[PDB]
């Protein structure tokens, strides 16, 4: 996978140097706020395995990720994900900035066909009870995402 779809945002000199892909896709992620949000909220949980997988409860039972890099866009990664309800469908993420302790802000692009329909920023916290971070506030700042939503997380 060489470039990210049309649709989806490169966010050009927008994102973190110095990426460690081994700290951000070890431990549990919970995603705890979002820029866009449906009702009803949820709580879904980011579980993080070796060869970039990602794991996560979704709306329609768990789903199951498999990422690779994306070389022309650097930070993003493009997703091969299943579901348990039989759903298969790619995804489009880039951790925007995290410090892997704590949280990780992320930005994710959709795929029908060869096009990105949407996309969200998300907030992934390793605590499920964790805050807009203040580590964050620069970054959220500079791409005005200064009323994340929260979501079902507590």
């Amino acid at each position: 996978v060489t470039s990210i779809p049309t649709g989806c945002n490169a966010l050009s000199g927008k994102i973190m140097s110095g990426f460690d892909a081994n700290r951000f896709f070890t431990g549990d992620w919970y995603l705890t706020h979002s820029r866009d949000s449906e009702v009803p909220v949820r709580c879904e949980k980011y579980q993080t395995g070796s060869n970039l997988q990602l794991n996560f409860n979704g709306k329609n039972g768990d789903v199951k990720c498999s990422g690779s890099t994306v070389s022309g866009n650097q930070g993003f990664y493009s997703f091969q994900c299943t579901t348990t309800s039989g759903g298969s469908f790619t995804s489009y993420m880039a951790v925007v900035e995290t410090d892997y302790a704590n949280y990780a802000l992320l930005y994710r692009c959709g795929l029908y066909g060869s096009t990105t329909p949407k996309d969200n920023f998300l907030l992934f916290n390793r605590q499920s009870s964790g805050e807009i971070p203040a580590g964050l506030s620069t970054k959220l700042n500079q791409l005005e995402l200064t009323s994340l939503n929260k979501l079902g997380c507590s």
